[PDB]
């Protein structure tokens, strides 16, 4: 599912992700963006063979099992690809446990590059929460 922008928002905070480890809900929407989107089914290799599945890339290499990353773990205990669902509790308790992992959201490749210091309130802009 392509989730909207304020559809996403309000999802995550029924999820209680906003301010998860401190980091407000713009920066979650935010990580979202630039990781999928907002497209549940986004899948992506690595090349380190692993793969990020969807609404926040969750990693098969510590976090999910997909059946072909050698030498990984599964944190989250669960298969990758209910990683790809159009409800994303899945998603949400891993990235719960991943920002818990004492980096907070810089595990998020993407969120530093792109939403870490910016004015991330401008991603729940608008929305009815
Ligand atoms: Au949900
Ligand atoms: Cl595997
Ligand atoms: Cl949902
Ligand atoms: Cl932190």
């Amino acid at each position: 599912k392509v989730f909207g922008r304020c559809e996403l928002a309000a999802a995550m905070k029924r999820h209680g992700l906003d301010n998860y480890r401190g980091y407000s809900l713009g920066n979650w929407v935010c990580a979202a963006k630039f990781e999928s989107n907002f497209n549940t089914q986004a899948t992506n290799r690595n090349t380190d063979g692993s793969t990020d599945y969807g609404i926040l890339q969750i990693n098969s290499r510590w976090w999910c099992n997909d059946g072909r990353t050698p030498g990984s773990r599964n944190l989250c205990n669960i298969p990758c690809s209910a990683l790809l669902s159009s409800d994303i509790t899945a998603s949400v308790n891993c990235a719960k446990k991943i920002v818990s992992d004492g980096n907070g959201m810089n595990a998020w490749v993407a969120w530093r590059n792109r939403c870490k210091g910016t004015d991330v309130q401008a991603w729940i802009r608008g929305c009815r929460l």
